[PDB]
């Protein structure tokens, strides 16, 4: 919406770093539209991918990192809290052993750190969504 | 760029219209763009789809239709003529028995009717791609 999409921010995440996402799913669910989150280690598309996080809208979400080129061992989850046609509030919490996916307020998905953390220069959320709010904390 | 993307655009075909799409991949191929050419039924999104043809680039390209709201019979190819980071031109043909597809003047795909073309009435271009050129073809 406001936000360009792809959207690319550079940022940096420890342990307290929360990432604040606020979008609707450009088509209705029937159509299948998609939804990725990347946290990356260089402000490069092609570079390393610490966390990746991909929501089939209405069917799954799989998640993963990308290590030297190469995908590693997928997690996939049949959980699916978005609602149909409807704006989302997502929020991805660093804990101290794991990224925290809310959707809407309500725990949804989990991954356990593979990288640190720190590792991670840029955001990047993209495919089928608008976005009108963007955040990363740095209080902490 | 130009072209809003999802693309809409009220469409009616029949043997001899040909829908052109230029455009380009909004990642590189490492990161797995699609793009998603549907023909509809109606002025709708969630209406039937007589032709779906979805490419995951670097990948595969699948195609289906939607029909009275189910999916069909999968046709999945891994024909992948487009080019990493490469703007591309698309031509889908209406022949008396297929739709050929084209991908930079070379035929890639075709997909017999399994609905008759003229029962199309909007045309919709989405997913990860830019857009810079839009035609359907109505001189026969």
């Amino acid at each position: 919406s406001l936000l360009p999409v792809p959207y690319t921010e550079a940022a940096s995440l420890s342990t307290g770093s929360t990432v604040t996402i606020k979008g609707r799913p450009l088509a209705c669910f029937l159509n299948e539209p998609a939804l990725q989150v990347d946290f990356h280690t260089e402000m490069k598309e092609e570079s390393d991918i610490v966390f990746h996080f991909q929501v089939c809208f209405g069917r799954r979400v799989v998640m993963n990192s990308r290590e030297y080129g190469a995908w590693k061992q997928q997690v996939e989850s049949k959980n699916m809290p978005f609602q149909d046609g409807q704006e989302f509030e997502l929020s991805i919490s660093v804990l101290p052993d794991k990224y925290q996916v809310m959707v809407n307020g309500q725990s949804s998905y989990t991954f356990d750190h593979r990288i640190k953390p720190e590792a991670v220069k840029m955001v990047q959320v993209w495919r089928d969504i608008s976005l009108t709010k963007f955040n990363v904390s740095y209080l902490k």
